[PDB]
């Protein structure tokens, strides 16, 4: 029997209503038609991303192995949260059992928003912290910028060390992994930048669709982290 469940998480890749079922040494990602049991030695990192609209949450659990539904592979979980939504939950575990288990990290009983909670148990499951943004400032206080990838409309993240796209395909590239990056105009009176990015193997990424007081505080993010330009 699990230690918790959340019950119908808006789970965005793979699209769908999902309960997530939390025991000792694994995570059981239940749904309607698919389900996932997910060792969390599996879970490679943690990500808590503010929605620029600042009323959602995405919550990103970067997966290796991936998960598999049919030919499709996820290498990330990512759920989507509204900052509003409230949660009580009551562990089924004894209160002495948790101090030790976890190392204070939570208590039996805990009350908060749904999506503090569940990066709160995933922290302590996986015994990982979560990755945040860092000081990136965008156009209006968001913590990200709005683009384009593989024709869908998203969300990239500059964060402390790396580069997250959500959510169709979630895309994270860590600096280190970066050969060079470089910034091109279009015609268009808006959302003319696209923002490209070659990794060291030769992959590349292009992000489009970028409005210009975006591609500001972008630009301003890739030099003060002094990444390589290529013009
Ligand atoms: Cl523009």
């Amino acid at each position: 029997d699990a230690i918790c469940i959340f019950r119908e998480l808006q789970c965005l890749t793979p699209r769908g209503r999902y309960d997530i079922r939390i025991y000792p040494t694994f995570l059981h990602l239940h749904g309607k038609t698919f389900d996932y049991k997910i060792p969390y030695t599996t879970v490679l990192r943690l990500f808590l991303l503010p929605h620029k609209d600042q009323r959602q949450m995405f919550f990103v659990i970067s997966l290796d192995p991936p998960i598999k539904q049919g030919q499709t592979r996820y290498h990330f979980l990512i759920l989507l949260f509204s900052k509003d939504e409230d949660i009580s939950l009551t562990l089924n575990m004894n209160e002495e059992e948790v101090e030790k288990r976890f190392e204070g990290r939570l208590t039996k009983n805990m009350s908060g928003s749904l999506y503090e909670m569940v990066s709160r148990v995933m922290k302590a499951l996986v015994n990982r912290k979560i990755t945040v943004p860092g000081n990136f400032q965008g156009h209006s206080g968001a913590q990200c910028i709005t683009c384009s990838y593989k024709a869908s409309s998203g969300l990239l993240y500059p964060l402390e060390r790396g580069f997250i796209y959500v959510h169709k395909p979630p895309v994270h590239i860590r600096f280190d992994e970066i050969s060079f990056v470089n910034f091109a105009r279009g015609t268009t009176t808006t959302r003319s930048f696209d923002f490209e990015i070659e990794t060291k193997q030769g992959t590349q990424y292009t992000f489009s669709s970028i409005e210009r007081e975006e591609y500001g505080k972008l630009f301003d993010f890739v030099n003060a982290k002094k990444l390589n330009i290529k013009n």
